[PDB]
RNA sequence: GGCCGGGGGAACCGGCCAGGCCCGGAAGGGAGCAACCGUGCCCGGUC
């Protein structure tokens, strides 16, 4: 499904093939790989229409090839596309804890619950849960086994019919006990369009109990279609968040996620599916990423806020006055990193200004001649403790042949540039 | 004179050694600056 589009991925690190048109296709084809896999579309349109939209409003700032910036916009509305972006916050309020848990009708129901459950206990906590479902057999059974299977003991009550009590009845349980966190399935007669009822059930259920968090949860199974669902409910209960029953478990996908999110949704984990731990956190990028995996740039792109903000410092430094602050001849050297990082060498150098940055200075028609001295001037630093480039004043003949040594370069080379740094300034340093 | 800590040091040659520096085609090694690690390093005790 669309994993194999992940590959469109590399399938498109190949300067063989041109440009713009290997775009589109991609798009569509990306485009494509979607809706197959369930997906709905009225939304799309807005998508690869955003993504264009940007386009004939930009360019990837020089120095780093196009291809690649398509991404991180690509990437970047994959995102905003699926579950945009804010950082679902699954740990506690305080403790312990009410996990209602609302399912339509069951499917992850119950299970679900384990690989939760369980994935909090290897976190070190006082878990607990409870069979809160009446209505479909197995409640506690199939459940049942994991509990201990686990080293999670839980609790409920054969036949019996009747939420509610028993709910209560288990929660203070643990709470006697003073566990620090439960955990507990429920759901109802009719759910799926009935829905109308299904929450018409957890109304109760929530408004008796006083649950803290709650969440509803779906089979991709349903996919796009869910939305509704769950979207009722987010008005039910807008801190109610959710997951995806089953992700290996059927080949939609997608318009699941998808819907989802376009309601302003609430997600947290997903889960492959099976397997008590294939339950997983969730992070938009997390995943988008994870459909493109390697994402290095982000990195070396990141990196231009390195030096592209950082200038900053340069001018005039510190605020204020009294206590102590930061650093600076060591961003000296910091400098360096960021574009090495940010991309190779050269290519760069080139394609952008030498370290000073654009005033009243010296040296031909464009700032430089460091092009190799440059991957030298890092030699050292490196080359020395922290506090050395806080005091770049403090380099005796004796403290530094050493580094001239420890770094590998004959003496010259460094006192031959010492200035270069303390005299940058000096000049530099002249605002009136 | 037995132990955990707040902080705790360039260069009298320490553990891992990046970076780079050097010998050999690549292998892989050679000496080693920081860097964390502790020596050390000053005080409190050490159910």
């Amino acid at each position: 499904m669309l994993e194999n589009i992940r590959d469109a991925v590399r399938k498109f690190l190949t300067g063989s093939t041109p440009y713009e048109k290997a775009v589109d296709e991609f798009i569509k084809d990306l485009q494509k790989s979607l809706i197959s896999s369930d997906v709905n579309v009225k939304l799309v349109f807005s998508l690869t229409a955003k993504i264009k939209e940007r386009l004939n409003k930009e360019k990837p700032p020089s120095v780093l090839e196009r291809k690649e910036w398509f991404i991180s916009i690509v990437y970047d509305e994959l995102s905003k596309l699926f579950g945009g972006d804010k950082e679902p916050n699954v740990n506690p309020t305080k403790l312990p804890f009410i996990i209602m848990l609302v399912g339509v009708q069951g499917s992850g129901k119950t299970t679900t619950a384990g690989k939760l459950a369980y994935f909090y206990k290897k976190r070190g906590y006082k878990v607990g849960l409870v069979a809160a479902d009446v209505y479909r057999p197995a409640a506690y059974d199939q459940l049942l086994q994991l509990g201990n299977q686990i080293g999670v003991q839980v609790y409920g009550e054969p036949n019996n019919q009747n939420p509610i009590e028993i709910a209560k009845k288990g929660v203070d349980i643990f709470v006697k006990n003073k566990m620090d966190i439960i955990i507990v399935d429920t759901a109802g007669r009719h759910g799926y369009g009935e829905e109308t009822k299904l929450l018409e059930e957890m109304k109760e259920m929530y408004d008796v109990l006083k649950p803290d968090d709650v969440i509803l949860v779906i089979d991709a199974s349903i996919g796009q279609k869910a939305y509704d669902l769950a979207s009722r409910f987010h008005q039910a209960s807008p801190i109610g968040s959710v997951i995806i029953t089953k992700m290996d478990g059927t080949a939609k996908g997608g318009g699941a996620l998808s819907a989802v999110v376009a309601t302003g949704a609430t997600i947290k984990f997903i889960g492959t599916g099976e397997k008590i731990d294939e339950l997983e956190t969730f992070n938009a990028k997390r995943f988008v990423s994870r459909i493109l995996g390697m994402g290095d740039i982000e990195s070396i792109l990141e990196k231009v806020k390195g030096l592209e903000e950082y200038d900053k410092i340069q001018k005039k430094m510190e605020d204020v006055m009294e206590g102590k602050g930061k650093l600076t001849l060591r961003d000296v050297y910091a400098q360096i990193i960021a574009l090495r990082k940010m991309g190779p060498l050269s290519k760069v150098l080139q394609h952008i200004p030498g370290l000073g940055i654009m005033l009243p200075t010296p040296s031909e028609d464009q700032l430089k001649i460091g092009e190799e001295k440059i991957r030298r001037w890092l030699a050292a630093l490196n080359s020395m403790t922290y506090k050395e480039l806080e005091n770049p004043n403090i380099i005796d003949k004796s403290r530094m042949r050493r580094i001239a040594e420890g770094s590998g370069l004959e003496v010259e080379e460094v006192r031959e540039l010492l200035e270069w740094y303390n005299n940058m300034n000096r000049l530099l340093k002249m605002v009136k």
